[PDB]
């Protein structure tokens, strides 16, 4: 069986055979599409783990042209031994690297996947304490930041065992700014992080109470209560935002951090669950300029920018929001480029994704892709992905969402 | 199971959908694959190829009549049972049946109500329905369409309307409007290789010329109507220009913008879709409303395989066009959409910006969840093609499913018509 996808701007048609390899739910049914649901909705038994592990080992030995080899059969046998005796198993280094890259390659919501095979994998499965996690994460940040010449990386902590000894980074990203609700109902800093800021303050963090306080790391090892650590400031690269034409823009006092690093997701490889696996790349400009700065629930600077632009803010149909949004996004890109911090604009990024997508169809039989997430949050139809049909399905290895740790952790102190 | 929630991530409002339990045909998606960005994911239809047997048509007829009599707090009433028996005899003796005027109006309005790709549906029950089922010729079709266009245009105070020509019978006698919209501009393949006018319409424009249309060969030549009645060869008709309201595009600050010489028509009137009610297929059912500005200014003017005028606007704005990261395309894109909205509003032609339209749709969703238990919506199509996330629909989860009556796509008639 085959499925065709068409680009309505170029008329190119690609043929997806890879979707036959999926085996997890999309959330949709034959009569309902849930393609726009954010999350369409504790450990595997021995019998469940066996075929998951086999499927992965089979896929890895196939990836390296060794399917059916004596080394393939011996690995299968070895894995079955571990599951039988210990109810789990341990990946080889080569399998871990392969699995981490393919979770990225399989990430249907990610437009930056042309880069998937250039991922630096840091094996942290020997870590046992939150201090050790802090060390590993500092090394990751320093390596990935590379003085502005950003390099993709992931650090992988010990896999889940019984579910009572999970490793977790409680932060949603490694570097994010604090948010403080004020008595008058206003918000200082990032409104998205108000809740996590409260948790930190409660654990003993002394907040500077400013607009751009880098949050501390809150790190949990082996199921223990999480612990606070301050990332050394010299490892946090930041970019002050200015505009190439509006000299007043710098007077907004805006800045952002250079390294985007998701730390709250779960990496599944061969049925094993890596609940702490922070990974980092580099920014597409609209992530900061459209969402981070201009979401109503975020920094929400459209009004102030539009005021300084003297826009007619009485009618929506003046498109003052649209005009201000573009300029903010110009500033963001000009600022990172001036400081020689890696960043990609949404036009360049989506153009590379189409080339990546077509290469994937040729060499792999397809490329699962989430149009709802791939299309940038501004100027959608002037990017090539808008006109690109895409098929969404779930391949494993994969990155998965997981409950926030403060909703499931049971505390131990006092 | 028997309820699905959708969340708005800006407001945290959650809505609970039970209406999807009434969905009739396949979305194309499965457990394992989502086809939500496929233009035509499914060929699942309610009636086969053409002239159905009794056991194929009657169950669909009964379902629609049942739904209509339930809608008006009857069901099982005397008139409902007689209507069932009347449709039964009509199918028995003609292999089809005829809708009452009330059923036809109910069906048209509910096809619009069920149109998951339409952001305009808060207006769904305010639709003027012109019954053109007595039409027999392309000349009569022309007369019906002129009246529709004049009524709908209403000197700029646009009014939504649909004109419904006779239903399909055996599939060799279809009524068709060959135009994709009642009013579009021609597109001309130039000798060097470029394209003059609207590149979307090059094929249709060439069919028209091949049918004896004499093209003025300009950038905004209103195409003729190409009308097909009762399966005969289609015939060309020129819409009287006084019925075709147009808006010259100017900009409220760039005085040079008018010198671009751009304009657009006021009336968007889709004429290539198929209206399905109770198993009956109306292959010619032109419907019109009024524009959301982005439809002209983002897609019509700025798509690559359309008018592609970002280039010119950008030069005149003196933007840096060396690299993409200057966002010169984004910047010109905004100015063009400002001009369009300013131009329509200045001439008092109905138009809605994408901020107002998406706000109305969120309110329409809330209304529909409250009274109907759900609202089918296609996020891929509802979210505007610019500034997506500063509109409220971007942050609104939506469920998509296929309710009947409905508007369906159908093949372009020149791929299927056997000429005489
Ligand atoms: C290298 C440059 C990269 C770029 C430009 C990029 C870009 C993006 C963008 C724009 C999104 C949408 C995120 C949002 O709007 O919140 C995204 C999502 C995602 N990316 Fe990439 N990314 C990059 C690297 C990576 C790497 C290295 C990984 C994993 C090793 C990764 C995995 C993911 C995943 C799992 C998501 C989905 C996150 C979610 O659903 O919340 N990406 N990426
Ligand atoms: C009254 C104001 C209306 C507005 C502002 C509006 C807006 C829109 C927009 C922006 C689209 C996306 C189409 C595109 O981007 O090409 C659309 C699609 C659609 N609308 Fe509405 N619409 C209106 C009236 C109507 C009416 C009166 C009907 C039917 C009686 C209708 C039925 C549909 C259908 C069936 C589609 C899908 C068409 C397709 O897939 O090509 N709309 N509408
Ligand atoms: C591939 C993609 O589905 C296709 O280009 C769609 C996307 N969303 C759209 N949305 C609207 N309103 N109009 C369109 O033509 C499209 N095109
Ligand atoms: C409701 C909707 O699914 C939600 O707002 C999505 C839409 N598309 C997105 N696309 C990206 N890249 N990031 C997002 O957070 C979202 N949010
Ligand atoms: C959930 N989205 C937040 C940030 C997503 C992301 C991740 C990565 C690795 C790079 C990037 N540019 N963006
Ligand atoms: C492919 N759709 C083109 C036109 C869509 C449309 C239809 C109607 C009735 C109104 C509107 N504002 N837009
Ligand atoms: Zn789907």
């Amino acid at each position: 069986r085959f499925l065709k996808v068409k680009n309505w701007e170029t008329e190119v048609v690609l043929t997806d055979t890879l979707h036959l390899k999926s085996t997890l739910e999309t959330g949709c049914t034959e009569y309902i599409c849930m393609g726009s649901i954010m999350h369409p909705s504790d450990v595997a038994t021995k019998d469940q783990l066996f075929p998951l592990a086999k499927e992965f080992i089979d896929q890895y030995y196939s990836s390296i042209k060794r399917f059916g080899s004596k080394a393939h059969m011996e690995r299968l046998e070895e894995v079955n031994k571990e599951i039988d005796t210990t109810s789990t198993y341990q990946l080889k280094d080569t399998e871990l690297i392969y699995g981490a890259k393919h979770a990225w390659r399989n990430a249907s919501r990610c437009v930056g996947r042309i880069q998937w095979s250039k991922l630096q994998v840091f094996d942290a499965r020997d870590c046992t304490t939150a201090h050790g996690m802090f060390n590993y994460i500092c090394n990751h940040v320093k390596y990935a930041t590379n003085k502005g010449n950003l390099r993709s990386a992931i650090t992988i902590f010990p896999q889940r065992t019984d579910g009572k000894h999970d490793f977790r980074v409680w932060n949603s990203q490694l570097i994010r700014y604090a948010g403080y609700k004020q008595p008058d109902g206003s918000t200082l800093g990032d409104p998205a992080n108000v809740q996590f800021t409260e948790i930190c303050i409660q654990q003993g963090w002394k907040p500077p109470r400013g607009r751009f306080d880098v949050l501390p790391l809150l790190l949990q090892a082996n199921g223990n209560d999480p612990e606070l650590f301050q990332i050394p400031p010299e490892l946090v690269l930041e970019v002050p935002i200015r505009h190439p034409k509006f000299e007043w823009f710098k007077d907004l006092g805006l800045k952002w951090y250079g390294l985007p690093a998701v730390s709250n997701m779960l990496l599944e490889i061969g049925g094993l669950e890596f609940s702490a696996c922070p990974f980092s790349g580099w920014y597409m400009g609209t992530e900061i300029g459209v969402r981070d700065y201009c979401d109503n629930s975020r920094y929400n600077i459209l009004e102030e920018v539009a005021k300084k632009m003297n826009l007619d803010m009485r009618k929506t149909s003046s498109l003052w929001k649209d005009q201000a949004l573009v300029e903010i996004n110009i500033a963001v890109l000009y600022s990172f480029q001036s400081d020689k911090v890696t960043i990609v604009d949404h036009h360049s990024a989506t153009e590379s994704f189409i080339k990546h997508m077509e290469n994937e169809y040729r060499c792999r039989g397809g490329c699962p892709a989430d149009w709802v997430w791939i299309v940038p949050p501004m100027s959608g139809s002037i990017t090539p992905v808008f006109h690109q049909e895409m098929l969404n399905y779930r391949l494993t290895p994969s990155f998965e969402y997981q409950p926030d740790p403060w909703n499931t952790h049971v505390w131990k102190l006092v």
